[PDB]
DNA sequence: GTCCTCCCCTC
DNA sequence: TGGAGGGGAGGAC
């Protein structure tokens, strides 16, 4: 009895095998994998060139992505080209793709941008929109891959996706009879205990896991497992899935790799919020992996604070700051060592900050009446078992096209309407092409104009389209946003308006309808 | 009841 | 940055 068994019970094993409840085992086992320079390698495999190609992409006059090999140089995110030229002599610098204004088809002007000395060979500012379309393809294609590697896939964002891995790593465990841990030695021999347990079925849910077996010890981890203080690799069931799910993910990136030529950085471990940290801690192409015991020595090593944590990255991780008096390093071993026993001891203190008369409600981003989570979700993120679901979204959600504007490329009604009929174009050209791939039916049912006036105050509209087939979408797309540019238009009479500084158009809510 | 506006989160 | 995109509160309707 208890330390003389592992950790972990017959439930929390046997639930890896339900998508809905997975992710809620302290054996879970989640991946989040992002394409490293995401989209200089879009530009490079378009092109044709090789990872040693020094390439970055570029929108305006600032680069939005820069190739490992150009960062070799020094060259970073948000340089000016200009400043990445006298990094790198050989740079290769590729503008995004564009629509002209007037125009409704958008195309790359490649040997073209603002560091070529040509004046025949601009891409003007005033004159043109981006087109990110070549990256959301690509994007989509990876999407499907992983859709068939995986049966549970979150797209979390144009370059990252999370996965559980549950089913995978649940399935190789009990079922795999062909896996080898050495040359004498095969997995389904290894777990001979396990498995005849798990089909004699005889097994309490609520028991406890029997001690993991020697030879299970001679499974390895794929990829760099996150170790500072040495500890032993596979100790308990945890640690034979988690390095189940490493060779599977493994198998994963390689046929990212290979179908679409795109190197991954990766992250494995427990939870979600783990893993996206672990993603980033090496690259280019590595999969970092975070044990459960190694959870505190990752979360301490210096690189993370509480604000780390996706939704703490902002407003309300600074309220927290100040409310739980953090220290401005290691918040996160701060927030664990002085709530050390339950998250009720978190919840306790933030209650009598909250209940306090001068405590303003209107202005805080923390719900009093949530606190029991609140105080959950930070002790539990503090060690590093913070346990998320994953989503896996509908074709499309929203879709927006802008155009920050500069000069007086924006200084009337006319102007506004020039770029609405770009948006259109652009928008109807995405729906029609999610139809194809997808086999959908995409119904836009809300659009929403957002604008800025040359005083950077904004003004905002959002009602119904009508919908009357996509060979009508552009046209009624078209109709709802003069309608709300004229209205604003009015609303903005006798004040600092024209010329504009930001022009948008979005279809914030979809229909979206299976074909047979 | 749902819709519109404004706001906060992320890459 | 610009150009995305995800999500929700709460008063308007
Ligand atoms: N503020 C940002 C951040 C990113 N991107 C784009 C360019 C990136 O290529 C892509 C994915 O973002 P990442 O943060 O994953 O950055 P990269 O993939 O470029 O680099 P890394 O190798 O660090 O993931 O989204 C952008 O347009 N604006
Ligand atoms: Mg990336
Ligand atoms: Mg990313």
């Amino acid at each position: 009895g208890d330390p003389h068994m592992s950790k972990f019970t017959w439930k929390e094993l046997i639930q890896l095998g339900s998508p809905s409840k997975a992710y809620e085992s302290s054996l879970a086992c989640i991946a989040h994998i992002d394409m490293n320079a995401f989209f200089a390698q879009v530009e490079q495999m378009r092109c044709g060139l090789s990872k040693e190609d020094p390439v970055v992409c570029v929108q305006w006059n600032s680069i939005i992505a820069v190739s490992y090999a150009a960062r070799k140089y020094g060259i970073s995110r948000m340089d000016t080209i200009q400043e990445a030229l006298k990094k790198c002599s050989n740079l290769i610098p590729i503008h995004t793709a564009v629509f002209k204004k007037g125009e409704d088809f958008w195309q790359y002007h490649d040997g073209c941008g603002s560091w070529v000395q040509d004046p025949a060979k601009q891409i003007s500012v005033e004159d043109h929109k981006v087109s990110l379309e070549p990256y959301r393809r690509e994007s989509r294609k990876a999407l499907a891959i992983f859709k068939w590697a995986c049966d549970l896939v979150e797209r979390a964002s144009i370059d990252e996706v999370f996965l559980d891995l549950g089913r995978i790593c649940f399935n190789m465990l009990m079922f795999d009879n062909e896996y080898e841990l050495t040359g004498d030695l095969k997995l389904k021999d290894a777990l001979s205990n396990i498995r005849e347990a798990f089909i004699g079925g005889n097994y309490d849910i609520n028991s406890h896991l029997p001690l993991i077996p020697e030879k299970i010890k001679s499974l390895k981890f794929e990829g760099d497992v996150f170790n500072p203080e040495g500890r032993d690799l596979i100790t308990d069931w945890d640690d034979v899935i988690l390095a189940l799910g490493s060779q599977v993910c493994k198998g994963i990136r390689d046929s990212i790799k290979d179908i679409l030529g795109y190197t991954t950085s990766c992250g494995l471990s427990s939870t979600k919020n783990v893993c996206k940290l672990a993603s980033n801690y090496k690259k280019p192409d590595a999969q970092t992996i975070v044990k459960n015991d190694c959870l505190l020595d990752f979360l301490d090593c210096g690189k993370f604070e509480i604000t780390s944590f996706w939704t703490l990255g902002g407003v309300l991780g600074k309220e927290l700051i100040d409310v739980l008096d953090l220290p401005h390093e290691n918040s996160i071993k701060h927030i664990r060592e002085t709530w050390p026993d339950n998250a009720g001891q978190l919840k306790e203190f933030l209650d009598a900050k909250v209940k306090q008369s001068d405590y303003d409600r209107s202005t805080s981003n923390i719900d009093p009446l949530k606190t029991a989570d609140l105080a959950e979700k930070l002790f539990k993120l503090s060690r590093g078992r913070y346990g998320l679901p994953l989503s896996s979204r509908p074709v499309v959600k929203s879709m927006m096209s802008n155009k920050n504007l500069r000069g007086k490329s924006c200084n009337s009604i006319v102007d506004c309407i020039s770029w609405l009929e770009v948006f259109c174009a652009e928008l109807t050209s995405r729906i029609q092409d999610l139809e194809q791939e997808y086999n959908k039916i995409v119904i836009p049912r809300t659009v929403s104009i957002s604008l800025k006036t040359k005083s950077y105050e904004v003004y905002r509209k959002s009602g119904p389209v009508a919908y009357k087939g996509i060979n009508f979408q552009s046209h009624e797309l078209l109709k709802v946003g003069i309608k709300f540019v004229t209205d604003l238009d009015i609303k903005g009479k006798n004040k600092s308006y024209y010329p504009l500084t930001k022009l948008s158009m979005t279809i914030t809510n979809f229909d979206i309808i299976d074909l047979q």
